[PDB]
C-alpha cells in the first residue's frame, strides 16, 4: 500500500475551496496516481503527523505559503523540527515554494526576501544538465529550459553546502535543488495554473500590493502560454515515488 503525506502550510484560498474544493485535491490532482492514499496536514493552524506515524509514509510534500520560511512562528518551528526528523530518516521530501526554503534552512541554509524583487508569472527556468542523469528522476531527454508558474517573495539567499542546484534563472540561483537522494525542491510551482495565478494577481492588486501595470504584465505571461505542466508532473512524481524511466 502506497502513503504520502501532504503538508498544507497554506489556508484554502476562496477561489481554491470553490473551484477545486481545496488545496488537498489541488496537490493530488498534479503529484497523486490510482490508488495512493494521500493524507494532508494543515501544518500553518499546528496540526502535524504523530511522530510515531512517520515510519508509514513513502513520501511527503511541503506546499508553499503566504507565510515567510524566514518567520519563527510555533508552527514553523515545529515544521522544521519534524523535516529535520524525515530527513534523518532519508524519507523522500518535495518541497515547493516555501517548502523549499524550509528545507534550505533545515539544512543550514539562509531564506529572506529576493534580491531582485517578487516573481507573480509564467517564467522560465534553466536547466543545469551536467548535473542530470538521462533516464533518472528528470529522465531521457533533458530540456534546456522548463516554463513554470513563479509566486513568491522570498528566496534561498544561502544555499547549504550539501544541495546541488539543478536549475537557475537570470535573477534567482536556485529555481531547482536537490540534496542526497531523499530532497528535491523547486521555487515555482507546478501545482498552480492559469486561473489560480490570474486569481492571486487580481486580488492583490486590488489589495493595493502590485499596481496596475504589474498585474498586467503578471497576466501577459500566461495569455499564449502555460506551464509545461506534464513535464512536471513526470519529473515530480518521478523522484517522489523513486519511479525511474
Amino acid at each position: 500500500q502506497k502513503r504520502y503525506a501532504l503538508f498544507l502550510a497554506t489556508l484554502d484560498s476562496e477561489f481554491v475551496k470553490k473551484t477545486y474544493g481545496g488545496y488537498h485535491n489541488v496537490f493530488v490532482t498534479t503529484f497523486g496516481d490510482e490508488g495512493e492514499h494521500w493524507d494532508s496536514f494543515r501544518v500553518v493552524s499546528g496540526e502535524f503527523p504523530d511522530e510515531k506515524d512517520l515510519e508509514k509514509y513513502d513520501g511527503f510534500v511541503i506546499s508553499g505559503s503566504s507565510h515567510d520560511a524566514f518567520e519563527n512562528d510555533d508552527w514553523i518551528l515545529k515544521l522544521c523540527d519534524i523535516v529535520k526528523k524525515i530527513d534523518e530518516m532519508k524519507k523522500k521530501i518535495l518541497g515547493i515554494c516555501f517548502g523549499h526554503q524550509i528545507i534550505a534552512r533545515v539544512r543550514g541554509g539562509t531564506v529572506g526576501r529576493a534580491k531582485k524583487g517578487p516573481e507573480l508569472k509564467l517564467g522560465d527556468i534553466t536547466i543545469v544538465k551536467d548535473a542530470i542523469t538521462p533516464g533518472s528522476y528528470f529522465g531521457n531527454e533533458i530540456p534546456d529550459s522548463i516554463a513554470i508558474i513563479k509566486c513568491h517573495q522570498d528566496e534561498v539567499l544561502v544555499l547549504p553546502e550539501t544541495a546541488k542546484v539543478l536549475a537557475y534563472s537570470k535573477n534567482y540561483e536556485v529555481e531547482m535543488y536537490s540534496i542526497e537522494d531523499h530532497l528535491f525542491c523547486i521555487q515555482g510551482h507546478p501545482e498552480y495554473n492559469k486561473e489560480i495565478l490570474f486569481e492571486i494577481v487580481d486580488r492583490v492588486l486590488a489589495l493595493g500590493y502590485v499596481k496596475q501595470e504589474f498585474a498586467d504584465a503578471a497576466k501577459a505571461t500566461m495569455e499564449n502560454r502555460g506551464a509545461d505542466r506534464k513535464l512536471w508532473e513526470t519529473i515530480c512524481k518521478n523522484f517522489l515515488k523513486g519511479r525511474v524511466p
